[PDB]
């Protein structure tokens, strides 16, 4: 398994504009377009992102292109964040993918706010970290997805995604 297959499982793949779990216009593999309530604004951001008049629909290839951009940006964001970098550098490959997943979902700022969990992950206190990560709005609003990421941090294997 890899980060791409992981996100594919967690975000799904939609070729038409849709509303995510928080009600925001999104497209493809979890690519947020705008937090604005307006469909036209969504449509405008989409065309700007793709470089053509999409009419709110893209192809599979285009969706995967936005995902490559997004993963790459998540990674560079983590490496440049004083709070996230040290954690990421301390982790194994599997757990690094779990941190990317959280960044991708909630933004670097959001993740950098899990101060205590970050500290426990860096210390390699797996069970303690998993308990602390679960005391969050993230876990209460998207529990199935959060449990998969948390289990990944806990065990360091892709077990929660196998069968998916
Ligand atoms: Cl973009
Ligand atoms: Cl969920």
């Amino acid at each position: 398994m890899n980060i791409f297959e992981m996100l594919r499982i967690d975000e799904g793949l939609r070729l038409k504009i849709y509303k995510d779990t928080e009600g925001y216009y999104t497209i493809g593999i979890g690519h947020l377009l705008t937090k604005s309530p307006s469909l036209n604004a969504a449509k405008s951001e989409l065309d700007k992102a793709i470089g053509r008049n999409t009419n709110g629909v893209i192809t599979k290839d285009e969706a995967e292109k936005l995902a490559n951009q997004d993963v790459d940006a998540a990674v560079r964001g983590i490496l440049r964040n004083a709070k996230l970098k040290p954690v990421y550098d301390s982790l194994d490959a599997v757990r690094r993918a779990a941190l990317i997943n959280m960044v991708f979902q909630m933004g670097e700022t959001g993740v950098a706010g899990f101060t205590n969990s970050l500290r426990m992950l860096q210390q390699k206190r797996w069970d303690e970290a998993a308990v602390n990560l679960a005391k969050s709005r993230w876990y209460n609003q998207t529990p199935n997805r959060a449990k998969r990421v948390i289990t990944t941090f806990r065990t360091g294997t892709w077990d929660a995604y196998k069968n998916l």
